[PDB]
């Protein structure tokens, strides 16, 4: 059985989880004006998502007690990975579109028309399509977010000991949870850790997509730029 502490920590995350430039209509796929506007649109959706991630992290117990520089370091690293997880969760399997809201849904072709390369687009969609087999519930997703946030090995983490100590109870709860819910499925926890490694890969692919965009004279807005731009 889940302990009182584990029930509590999960409830807290599950509760915490609870709480734009228009697409250019009918513009040529090749239009440089329109590719820029399609890009700007994604950019603004991304900014909404990061604010959500910040506001979530702030509610996770212990996060706000970390030094200010660790808070930023953890958030800089996990932002895109949490975004990708959330993208997977909302992904429409019938229509093959990542779903931001209700009528805000995007296919591989929509991303390609925004200037993105199939090298980035194909993986994000395969990751989303693949997550369904896992069949994660709300408690499992939230646990995964929290464990992603408290990764002691991110660039520029100054108190990784503290960070790992915060992560541990969440890893323990997730293991217990999958064991209780799917006792016959011994590969389930490994499957979850596998998604955590794919998220690292995808995060790197995203970073290169960002750089590639800069080479096409496409610049992120200041908020995203501070998270994702390379600079020497
Ligand atoms: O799901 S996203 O976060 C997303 C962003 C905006 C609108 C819908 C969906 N996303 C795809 C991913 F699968 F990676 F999560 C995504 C994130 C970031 C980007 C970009 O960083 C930017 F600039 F658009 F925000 C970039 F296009 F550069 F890659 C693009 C798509």
């Amino acid at each position: 059985q889940l302990t009182a502490a584990q029930e509590l920590m999960i409830q807290q995350l599950v509760a915490a989880q609870l709480q734009v430039t228009p697409w250019p209509l009918g513009a040529d796929p090749q239009s440089r004006d329109a590719r820029q506007q399609r890009f700007a649109h994604f950019t603004e959706l991304a900014i909404i998502s990061v604010q959500e991630i910040v506001d979530f992290a702030k509610q996770v117990p212990g996060f706000l007690q970390l030094g200010r520089e660790d808070q930023i370091a953890l958030l800089k690293a996990s932002t895109i990975e949490i975004m990708l997880l959330e993208t997977a969760r909302r992904y429409n399997h019938e229509t093959e579109c990542i779903t931001f809201l209700k009528d805000f849904t995007y296919s591989k072709d929509d991303f390609h028309r925004a200037g993105l390369q199939v090298e980035f687009i194909n993986p994000i969609f395969e990751f989303s399509r693949a997550m369904r087999r896992l069949g994660l519930d709300d408690a499992e997703y939230a646990l995964l977010i929290a464990i992603n946030i408290f990764s002691a090995d991110r660039p520029n983490v100054q108190e990784p000991g503290r960070v790992e100590a915060l992560q541990q109870p969440y890893v323990e709860a997730l293991l217990s949870y999958t064991r209780i819910k799917r006792p016959q499925d011994q590969l389930r926890f490994p499957r979850m850790l596998m998604k955590l490694v794919s998220l690292r890969t995808l995060s790197s692919v995203h970073s290169e997509q960002v750089f590639a965009l800069r080479l096409q004279d496409k610049k992120l807005p200041p908020l995203l730029s501070e998270i994702w731009d390379v600079h020497e």
